[PDB]
């Protein structure tokens, strides 16, 4: 889940 996280986390700051 840490790839997720970094994927989802990266996206959700930036939009």
């Amino acid at each position: 889940s840490q790839d997720y996280l970094s994927d989802h986390l990266w996206r959700a700051l930036n939009a």
